[PDB]
DNA sequence: CGGGCATTTAAG
DNA sequence: GTTTAATGCCTTAAATGCCCG
RNA sequence: AUCCGGUAACGAAACUACCGGAGACGGGUUAGGAGGUGACGACCUCUAAAACCUAGAACUUAGAGUGCAAAUACGAGUGUAAAAGCACUCUAAGAGCAUUAAA
């Protein structure tokens, strides 16, 4: 959709007085969270020995907002039913709340306490984005990689048969691909006849019973297996990091933390002055009611109420007279041919040491209703992707590569991990974090592994929490957003420095065939008129200055510019088998030496001319 | 002897 | 510890629990 | 102790060796540049900063500007006398993020 964020420091947006309020919601929200989406992990766990191979007689259980709602209301200590009113069909949350608390009785080793989860600020609202967000994981963590467990079991289950693990790929590959497009799949629910792995879709609630018994199977029936192989899957995700999350605040979650009688009034008197008007309004209950009752008649255009949304905003916050004014106040890009010109969307995601403003079209600004040629003059280059080098771009007479040392250094990967260690160890808790918590996998489907882990951490979460609220570990997460950019827009201008010019040599590389000269003289001034050959598999940066066409990476490994076939393979019949040194099978070859960043970035770039 | 304020839930 | 894939981007009326000059 | 370029054994690999260059999150405190005598050096002075402490700022690349830091000649043997780096403003090109899972 036409919405786009702006990421800045939170400093100077709040007003001090009530910049102390946000902090504390922070903290409060994620422990709320935490502690909420483990209950419900457990919960669920209860139900799954309920019944599997699953019946035919009864539902299965499927989480709703009320499940979380009430999660978090056990957490907080309400053990009151939330049923408003009575009601035969409100008769099933009274039923499904008991049956929660009890486990929280059973959860944690002691009964359970009102005061010592104190909380006094209106997080309602805010905890209704972070609710939708769980419920939103669960989703796609089952509708998008169930084929992933299918790979983790049969790989298994191979070697349980007695296969060496060689020949497990072998079958495992064609039996993934041909089962999903083999006792781990339901019956076919599609009465349309379309294949099976359109079902996956149809419910998620439907195959989150078999992605459990995978993890059970892996722990109990796979067990002889090494336990290299059998690394846990997660099939319930839970709120784990302790670290404060981020949090959404709108119009209305901030009318509430933020106003009182005393200072609701005086918007009254501020609006009145400036527009000569007198808004509806007696008390906090009366101040988000829709527009019509606020005015007394209907808005002409949605636009109208969206510029009331705005001011709400400016009398609560600096968003008119703050530093971060300047990008916000209706900017146009220089660049854009529609001109779109941008503007604030009331709408905030912060974290109180970073916040994030989103920004949406002018065209759609209110409150929100619920619903070839070049080829011939073009410099190409050629380059193969990968992991171990991210990158490895060649002109064929040259190279250049993107190491990952080069990043780690750009992100000053070694600095951040001597002050998190070094801040842990202050506290005292390298000792229990290392060895305690250590053994009791949190990924464990069975209750028993998953209630020790629980009740281990709530002996020490107090300390836990306090420790990592200090502001350097979020700090740490803007530095790695900035720095990141610097990386690749530095190499991105290496490029053009280095192919800006022709090649001063033309007779180093033996393998250049004539064609591979014929692309190297051509000068080039600006990034748009380079071509860059890509492979299959940071691409998507590059293209916002550069051209990019992909290639095939087919055989590109083994493949030599100017031989009858491929030649080229890892060397071997030596004491150390070493990472990637490449040597040719045959004497009929240009270079008897390879490495696969030159033989990879050679071969695209001479299927690419 | 009365009236008033602030959370929170619900469907949309 | 880091990268890729996936979803998402919200408003307003009524119940009730509490409070004190 | 990582990164970048070259040398060898028909483009070597996280070590097979050698030569030339970059860099250490922010705030406190350290050694290096520069100056009364723009001799030399002694003390002082402007700037600045690795190991240690610390609830702690900041959209990104290319270039262009302004603006910094000041208190051996003569008279008869003998007395007087711009560097490292930083800040602000510009021109050009970019500019959506939160959470979970997986490898
Ligand atoms: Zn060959």
């Amino acid at each position: 959709s036409n919405i786009r964020i702006v990421k800045r420091k939170a400093k100077g947006f709040f007003k001090c007085e009530d910049l102390v309020t946000i902090k504390d919601a922070v903290k409060a929200a994620h422990r709320i969270m935490s502690d909420a989406s483990i209950l419900v992990r457990s919960y669920y766990l209860r139900w799954f020995q309920s019944s599997y191979p699953l019946d035919s007689d009864d539902k299965e259980l499927e989480l709703e907002h009320f499940h979380i709602s009430m999660a978090c209301s056990i957490v907080q200590g309400i053990t009151r039913p939330p049923v408003r009113g009575v009601g035969p069909e409100q008769s099933v949350k009274i039923d499904v709340f008991n049956d929660m608390l009890d486990e929280y009785k059973r959860l944690y080793e002691r009964a359970p306490n009102d005061k010592e989860n104190e909380t006094d600020l209106s997080l309602s609202h805010v905890l209704a984005y972070s609710i939708d967000n769980l419920l939103t994981a669960y989703k796609n963590n089952i509708e998008a990689h169930f084929s992933k467990y299918v790979k983790r079991f049969i790989r298994c289950d191979m070697l349980a048969k007695g296969f060496n693990k060689s020949e497990a790929n072998r079958v495992a590959a064609i039996y993934t691909n041909a089962y999903i497009y083999s006792s781990l799949f339901p019956s076919k629910i599609n009465k349309g006849g379309f294949p099976r792995v359109y079902d996956l879709k149809a419910n998620p609630w439907v195959y989150l019973p078999k992605m459990v018994m995978i993890n059970q199977a892996l722990e109990t029936d796979f067990s002889s297996v090494e336990h290299k192989e059998r690394r846990l899957l997660n099939p319930l995700p839970f709120y784990s990091s302790f670290v404060p999350m981020h949090i959404r605040i709108d119009t209305s979650g901030l009318s509430q933390l933020l106003m009182t009688k005393d200072r609701l009034d005086d918007f009254k008197r501020s609006y009145l002055a400036e527009f000569g008007v007198s808004l509806n309004i007696k008390n906090k209950g009366d101040m988000l009611a829709s527009f019509e009752k606020i005015f007394g008649r209907k808005a002409t255009s949605n636009r109208e109420a969206g510029l009331y949304a705005t001011e709400m905003w400016s009398f609560l916050t600096n968003l008119k007279t703050c530093r971060q004014w300047k990008e916000l106040d209706g900017v146009v890009r220089k660049n854009d041919p529609k001109g779109t010109q941008w503007m604030f969307d009331n709408a905030v995601v912060t974290d109180g040491v970073s916040i994030s403003f989103q920004v949406i079209d002018n065209s759609m600004f209110g409150r929100k209703a619920f619903s070839r040629e070049e080829l011939k003059t073009s410099k190409l280059l050629g380059c193969d992707p990968g992991k171990r080098d991210i990158l490895a771009i060649t002109d064929g007479i040259k190279t250049i590569c993107y190491t990952k040392g080069q990043r780690d250094m750009d992100t000053h990967k070694t600095i951040r991990l001597r002050t998190s260690l070094k801040r842990r160890r202050g506290c005292g808790l390298e000792e229990y974090e290392t060895q305690v918590m250590n053994r009791f996998q949190k990924r464990s489907c069975h209750p028993e592994m998953f209630r020790r882990y629980a009740c281990s951490r709530k002996r020490m979460e107090h300390m836990l929490l306090e420790c990592y609220s200090h502001p350097v570990f979020r700090e740490f997460k803007f530095l790695v957003y900035n720095k990141t950019k610097s990386s690749e827009h530095r190499f991105m201008h290496r490029v053009l420095e280095t192919f800006k010019r022709p090649q001063t040599n033309l007779s180093k590389a033996r393998c250049a065939s004539g064609v591979m000269r014929m692309n190297a003289l051509k000068e080039v001034q600006r990034h748009g008129d380079i071509i860059i050959g890509w492979g299959n598999w940071i691409r998507r940066r590059f293209e916002s200055l550069f051209k990019t066409t992909t290639v095939p990476e087919h055989y590109t490994s083994q493949e030599c510019p100017s031989c009858k076939g491929r030649c080229l393979r890892k060397a071997t019949g030596n004491p150390i088998m070493r990472h990637h040194l490449l040597r040719c099978t045959n004497d009929s070859c240009c270079s008897r030496w390879w490495n696969r960043n030159v033989a990879g970035a050679f071969n695209i770039l001479t299927r690419l001319l």
